[PDB]
DNA sequence: GCGCGTACGTGCGTTTAAGCGGTGCTAGAGCTGTCTACGACCAATTGAGCGGCCTCGGCACCGGATTCTCAGGCCTGGCGAT
């Protein structure tokens, strides 16, 4: 589970965030030809490398472009890094990050890559 | 090949002058009669029209010069989606 190249600011300096079988790492997609969206969201929970420190990236644009991008730092706080992480998640796709191992999916949402 | 906008083809209802048969009249095409205006007939005159003759400048056109306009390019704002 690699950190985004687009992460300059940490990159290199930390790694994505696992626990168990969990990974903190995941790419949103959204493709509707009706209404012209062909769109990604990347989010990634990510923890410094020299210290036990954390942050949330988020990344996001029409597929294969830059766009925009957003690094909300959380400090020392694991359980505030995980709950940006997993309301982006549910507030994109309407549906939970924990009981989801069967991938549902709804109408004017994104839906996530394997 | 086709998305989608619309106008006339097709069915029902209203009502008006087309189609019609009788009544009635004089407007005017056609018949019969008047009579003199004028084309073609018939001839001599004579110059305009057409056949041969020039002769000159309108037109085509080759040399040289300038403007018109199509083809081959260039850059900044509108607003599209994120």
């Amino acid at each position: 589970a690699p950190v985004d190249p687009e992460c300059t600011a940490k990159v290199g300096k930390a790694h994505v965030y696992c626990e168990g079988n969990d990974v903190y790492d995941v790419m949103l997609n959204q493709t509707n030809l009706r209404d012209n969206n062909n769109k990604y969201y990347l989010i990634q929970l990510l923890e410094d490398d020299a210290q036990r420190n954390f942050s949330v990236w988020m990344r996001w644009g029409r597929v294969g472009k830059m766009g925009q991008h957003s690094l909300v730092a959380c400090s020392g706080n694991l359980n505030k890094a995980k709950e940006i992480f997993q309301k982006k998640f549910l507030d994109k796709t309407k549906n939970n990050w924990e009981d989801r191992e069967k991938f549902e999916k709804v109408p004017g949402k994104y839906d996530m890559l394997q």
